[PDB]
């Protein structure tokens, strides 16, 4: 099976293109969503940071203060690469665990948002980034609700969506209509089962 990566920024509609896809058939994992339910409880994940990264430290009575954490990760970024080394390890060991029981020929797809800056995207053989101008993905987030600085506090991180357009083989531009969305995903899904 071909491995594909499907990328873009926040409030593109990397869910709404995710879900299309898999109506068409094929089988979208989101990897970040996937990833925070590392951090709940009894996850073998959990388990790990709190051993590597202090029994309590990180701790607010039962779970992790993902603030906390996202703290002390960031003043030496050896520990960051500590992290993001055992949340890879467990989406690379859960993803071949899925790759078991999919049958052959399925289009697996992987949403990340951040295949590209985080380098990945020569992971898997063509990448897939979904365009949407700044204004368009602000209100958007918007009328999801999701308040103005927290979403240009993430949306800073990720790199400029004009630059991440030149990364992927295949654009499904979401800034027109739904329709067009749509039957851009229905036209790259044929060029990818031919």
């Amino acid at each position: 099976m071909k491995r594909i990566g499907l990328t873009g920024n926040i409030g593109c509609g990397k869910s709404t293109v995710a879900q299309m896809f898999r109506e068409l058939g094929a089988y979208v994992l989101d990897a970040d969503k996937l990833i925070h339910s590392f951090y709940r409880k009894g996850h073998p994940v959990y388990e790990e940071v709190v051993k590597t990264f202090g029994k309590g430290i990180l701790d607010e009575e039962g779970n992790i203060d993902r603030k906390k954490l996202a703290d002390i990760v960031f003043k030496d970024e050896e520990k960051l690469r500590k992290l993001e080394e055992i949340t890879h390890r467990a989406l690379y060991k859960e993803i071949e665990k899925i790759t078991k029981n999919l049958s052959e020929d399925t289009l697996f797809i992987l949403e990340a948002s951040l295949l590209v800056e985080k380098g990945t995207y020569k992971n898997y053989d063509k990448l897939i980034v979904v365009y949407a101008p700044y204004e368009v993905c602000k209100e958007r987030a918007i009328k999801r609700g999701m308040s103005e600085e927290d979403f240009e506090r993430r949306w800073k991180k990720q790199m400029p969506i004009e630059e991440k357009v030149k990364y992927a083989d295949y654009v499904i531009d979401n800034s027109g209509s739904i329709e067009e969305t749509y039957k851009q995903v229905k036209k790259v899904y044929e060029e990818l089962t031919r």
